[PDB]
């Protein structure tokens, strides 16, 4: 389950392999193709890398960095968002100029499955299933090699591309950066709780919540609460005052219960497997662990679906 | 202890009646005196506003905000940093132009303890303890009021003034920000478990303890990890490979003992006071109610201390 497959262990060395061979990235090296999609701090461009002539991801974050730590948050940055995953997205290197950190990183040319469930409509059942055993990989890999964090997983997070691979994206960077320019000092400081310092306040728990709620979001193809009434789900699925603010929906959240699939139109196991996802109370939630062994991702894990023509298609690539 | 004396409750009106005097706020009305400290996101300048002839501290923090949520961000802010606490620096308001977040604030003319620090070399326990009292029935405020927050408070965080008046910064405003536009879509979601939208994830005790090591720092004259061995105890107090890097540091806070205030130089009860603060086990760490009735606090509330003659000498105000 864990360990890699030797192409894929071989699509890794070859990334890094290349990323060793593009130098030291510059902002006057880029060619900028189209707009990708939009991060919290900033724009994530397609470009083209003049001297190699790779096409890159290359995500600009609008923030000023003070000169006395203008690197040493850099180096940082290179050594946060540099994974060597199957399913995490490819990094080639990161730089600063002119009030624009910028993240660059292996193109993904399906875009993210915010993007895709709008071509879509709906995301089906059995493509769900290979795109959760994607993002519980690599929740599992930032887990174990990276990180004590709130990785809260969004469709707007999940890449895939024309060879059927399906990657997380590095999201979250701005709010890192902010975190770790807060957190530096001139000497080197902290006014961190040891408690906060093995960062056990974030379990994988609140994780795995909003992949639950991702992948109702997807399978139904809204975003999915308030839950649909009975009216919406004979239409949207062949017989199976509105806009609440964010005040409500948070109570809602908090004090209503979890939203879950809709029945018959989902198999049981996917049903069970958000359910999982969705217990409220942490203590009761699924972990990876679970999840990795739950009925729902055995039965994805041998199905064998073509998961890269299905998104060729959806999403017109060829 | 807990409600306000009608002086209190009379500089609060009084704070409040100007603020609507005022009028919009918009930045050729204001001009810049000097630099009052750095934030995270930006600077504090001292700066008076023209049209009110009011002094001002006037944090400018550069970050861009996307039109479509430019308010509604603001919105919020006004409603995260307007508080009416005598523990709390007074907000005047908060606008944008140009990628400046602008936040106008109550002057406080004492400045920030990190700077009181350097002035003074220590800063006395008597001192302190009225330092103490104002920190913890501010965090108290906030805690009831506002926030689910980790709020970890430094000395740089605390703001005093030549009324002999201690007051909470309005501080972390960046991660705030940042965190508030993660946080916005089109249509209204949220991806956060219930859990943390209850936000008890974020208990007292991690803002306990960074106060206990504030509180440390401040009464030896720097900050206290690793500790002073006995060498520089009896320099320091009269007879009572360096520099570790940020891994280190961060391990010891988690290994080592917690730091505490040398013997004999300091009462008992200022040393029992830190040490509830500083107990590792957050399960064991003092509340902010156990706080309010500790010794030292007792006696500290009942002393009568030159607050502002103490600190008008120390800066040199008048
Ligand atoms: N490597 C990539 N290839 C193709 N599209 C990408 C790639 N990385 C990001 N995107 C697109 O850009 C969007 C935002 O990227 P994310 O990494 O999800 O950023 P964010 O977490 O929203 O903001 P940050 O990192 O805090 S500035 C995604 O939803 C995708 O549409
Ligand atoms: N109202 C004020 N009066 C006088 N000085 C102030 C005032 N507010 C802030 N300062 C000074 O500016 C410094 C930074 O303000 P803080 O509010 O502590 O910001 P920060 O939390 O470091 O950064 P932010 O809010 O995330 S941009 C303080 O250490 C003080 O020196």
């Amino acid at each position: 389950e864990l360990e890699l497959d030797e192409q894929q262990r071989k699509r890794l060395e070859a990334f890094l392999t290349q990323k060793q061979k593009v130098g030291e990235l510059k902002d006057d090296d880029f060619e900028k193709i189209s707009e990708l999609g939009a991060g919290n701090g900033g724009v994530v461009f397609k470009v083209s890398h003049k001297p190699s002539g790779l096409v890159m991801a290359r995500k600009l974050i609008h923030l000023e960095i003070k000169p006395a730590i203008r690197n040493q948050i850099i180096r940082e940055l290179q050594v946060l968002h540099e994974c060597n995953s199957p399913y995490i997205v490819g990094f080639y290197g990161a730089f600063y100029s002119d009030g624009e950190i910028s993240i660059c990183m292996e193109h993904m040319d399906g875009g993210s499955l915010d993007q895709v469930l709008k071509k879509a409509g709906r995301i089906p059942e059995q493509i769900l299933g290979k795109v959760s055993i994607a993002v519980i990989k690599g929740l599992t890999y930032l887990r174990e090699k990276h990180k004590i964090m709130h990785r809260d997983v969004k469709p707007s997070n999940i890449l895939v591309n024309s060879r059927g691979e399906i990657k997380l994206c590095d999201f979250g960077v701005s709010g890192q950066l902010i975190d770790s320019m807060a957190n530096s000092f001139v000497g080197t400081r902290s006014y961190m709780s040891p408690e906060r310092l093995q960062g056990t306040h974030y379990s994988v728990q609140s994780d795995i919540w909003s992949m639950g709620l991702s992948l109702v979001e997807m399978a139904v193809g809204r975003y999915p609460i308030p839950p649909p009434d009975a009216k919406e789900l004979e239409l949207m699925f062949g017989c199976q005052r509105p806009p609440m603010a964010i005040f409500e929906l948070l109570d809602y959240i908090v004090n209503e219960p979890p939203p879950k699939l809709p029945s018959g139109v989902f198999s049981l196991e996917f049903q069970d497997f958000v359910n999982k996802c969705l217990i409220k109370n942490p203590a009761e939630r699924a972990d990876l662990k679970q999840l990795m062994v739950h009925a729902f991702i055995k039965r994805s894990d041998a199905e064998e679906v073509d998961f890269a023509g299905w998104l060729c298609s959806t999403i017109g690539l060829n």
